[PDB]
């Protein structure tokens, strides 16, 4: 039986490879402290202040916390990673387990100068899990407080707040305040656990692997086609340009001319940045050159926008202004940091079927020509689906959100997530945890006014989440040898993926899901 | 039902977002403009730069008309600045049209 | 093993222990950096190895006495392998293990 004597549950970290099948699982010790010294607030900012117009909002912070596994690096160390790209076409979620034991709660107390902490026994934590997603879903916005990639760090739990609708910083009528606490809840002291189990509804693998073949080299190199197009308006060789139609059979020698059965993905365009100083102009264009949306009154950036490809052919140093994730390295600072700092990623993979996120869509016929009036023909930089179609979504990475909620709306179209996952109508439900507030002494004589003076108090605890995976094997008759994602052979300083002199773990580099090859 | 939240909000006001967007291509306070590369986490002071998984629906443009006599133009555009669609040599009004908001 | 001892493929398995951390106090405003205060602390016990050895008993013909490892006989301040006078256990020689003889 559970006591105080005896602990709540183990330690588990592994990886599970077996058959199709691999069982990730991962545990951290969390610290949850008191926020808003257990009190709902209201939180806005209006544009009265130096907030422009886009940035007003109206929301509501809380004393409640919550866990967040949302990126890979939670469930997959970068070995178990290079498992899974190298050998493995597609990946998808399982099933999950999630587990709180071992949960200390303790009262910390100033005296003059000096600090001292001390178990509290008989306090509590409330935990609940949003199962019915009543509440408004703040995961998958890829906010930090994530369980942190090295399993031997203690993180903080992040305070959990939401947003509602707003006019400037003032609420309408549909805004809706929620009350947590409102919820049921399970409440534990430190021999309690919890628990629950969730299993993902059915999503398609994501993709990981490139295309040996690009859209439009579909054909066979040796054979002509049946089929005609127009080669020449205009009569060759002759002293007058009297115009005559003559068609041509497309072949091997103009591919561009075949006809062809399928379009690239759409377009929506970003401004081209480049990495060399030099090119790039001489201004602040970063948001008024930006490629933004308007919605209800306000510019939003698009970030990172549909799925496209960073750069085309033998062009390294061009990157989409908004286009790419873009990643911190470690110990990097929350504004204006240097280029140096930041880990850009970028789709190499997807130039096969997706057009250059830089870079126009097409050309299209601008007017009606006459004998008169020259053809001329405008730019596509923005173009919606069209039939015959096809596309890739964006690459997840290992620091990257595995899955984001998809919104609940009369209608979608290809319902995935933008920062790339799986999109989900059901997501793993979000684990709520706070203390349980304990009085500090109230007075002798009745008063009304509700309790304003608390215990100082924070609990921690362990916590684990455990997911299924299910594997899509590669199985290919390429001749010729894969890419492989290998780590850098030359010495160095210290090693990838590992703690430096002073403890610190670092990531390197991105690591994307992409190396193995399928024909398109 | 209507939302209670707008899609661009979906966001946490509390927490910054792991991710890195392009802050500023120019160097900041100095006596020249060299251009430099300046990145930064998007956060609660800006949501309008932060990283997001949806996009509004789509847009098909329509002509605004205001109430008020004096606001709108002195012509009859009604038919002439219309939104129209072309199907074999006939233009055709949209109406009503893709959902859209009727006004901000 | 040259330094002496069985040499085993698959030898008893090495067995780790640490304290799990204990956080001290976090800040009440949420930060992403990890929790570099903690509450110092240790711990004791008691611990019980148990191995059970199979013995080879000598058979032999040999007419005359054995060499044996016997404690010296005469008088001594202290005695070996045993405390001292301040409580420190000292082991006075090494002892080897072949007193016993056979036909090579």
């Amino acid at each position: 039986a559970d006591g105080v004597g005896s602990s709540s549950g183990n330690w588990h970290c592994d990886s599970t490879w077996l058959g199709d099948r691999v069982i990730t699982t991962s545990t951290r010790t969390w610290a949850l402290p008191t926020y808003n010294n257990h009190l709902y607030k209201q939180i806005s900012n209006g544009t009265s202040g130096g907030s422009t117009n886009d940035n007003t909002y109206f929301g509501y912070s809380t004393p409640w916390g919550y866990f967040d596994f949302n990126r890979f690096h939670c469930h997959f160390s970068p070995r178990d990673w290079q498992r899974l790209i190298n050998n493995n076409w597609g990946f998808r979620p399982k099933r999950l387990n999630f587990k709180l034991f071992n949960i200390q709660v303790k009262e910390v107390t100033q005296n003059e100068g000096t600090k001292t902490i001390a178990n509290n026994l008989t306090s509590t934590i409330q935990v609940f899990t949003d199962s019915e997603y009543q509440l408004p879903y703040v995961l998958g916005s890829a906010h930090q407080g994530c369980l942190p990639p090295f399993p031997a760090d203690v993180f903080m739990i992040p305070q959990y707040g939401y947003l509602t609708l707003n006019n400037g910083s003032q609420a309408v009528g549909r805004s809706s305040f929620y009350c947590l606490e409102y919820f049921p809840s399970q409440m534990l002291r430190t021999g309690n656990n919890f628990e629950f189990s969730y299993q993902f509804e059915d999503v398609p693998f994501h993709s990981s692997y490139a295309h040996s073949q690009s859209l439009d080299r579909l054909m066979n190199p040796l054979i002509d086609q049946y089929l005609y197009y127009l080669s020449r308006t205009q009569s060759t060789g002759g002293t007058a340009g009297t115009q005559q139609l003559l068609f041509s059979q497309a072949g091997p020698n103009n591919m561009s001319a075949q006809a062809k059965n399928w379009l690239p993905g759409p377009c929506y365009r970003q401004q081209r940045v480049s990495t060399t100083l030099s090119q790039n102009n001489n201004s602040n264009f970063a948001w008024t050159g930006a490629t933004k949306y308007h919605l209800n009154g306000r510019d939003s950036l698009v970030n990172p926008g549909v799925a496209m490809a960073t750069h085309k052919d033998d062009e390294e140093r061009f990157f989409p202004s908004s286009g790419v994730l873009m990643f911190g390295k470690q110990g990097a600072g929350k504004d204006n940091v240097d280029y140096s700092s930041v880990m850009l990623t970028s789709e190499e993979e997807i130039k096969t079927t997706n057009p250059v996120a830089t870079e126009q869509y097409g050309v299209v016929a601008d007017n009606l020509q006459q004998q008169n009036a020259a053809p001329i023909v405008g730019a596509v930089n923005s173009q919606g689906a069209l039939p015959g179609m096809v596309w890739q979504n964006r690459d997840v990475y290992l620091q990257g959100p595995i899955w984001a909620k998809i919104p609940h709306t009369d209608g979608n179209f290809h319902p995935s997530p933008l920062m790339g996952g799986f999109g989900l109508k059901h997501p793993p439900p979000q684990i709520l945890i706070k203390n349980t507030p304990v009085p500090a002494d109230p007075p002798t004589t009745f008063s009304q006014a509700k309790l304003a003076s608390f215990i100082t108090q924070y609990s921690t605890g362990q916590v684990s989440v455990e997911i299924e995976w299910e594997l899509q094997k590669e199985n290919s008759k390429r001749w010729n040898p894969e890419i492989q994602y290998t780590s850098n052979y030359y010495k160095s300083t210290n090693v990838d993926f590992a703690v430096n002199t002073d403890g610190t773990y670092s990531e390197p580099r991105p690591i994307g899901t992409r190396y193995l090859t399928r024909n398109l």
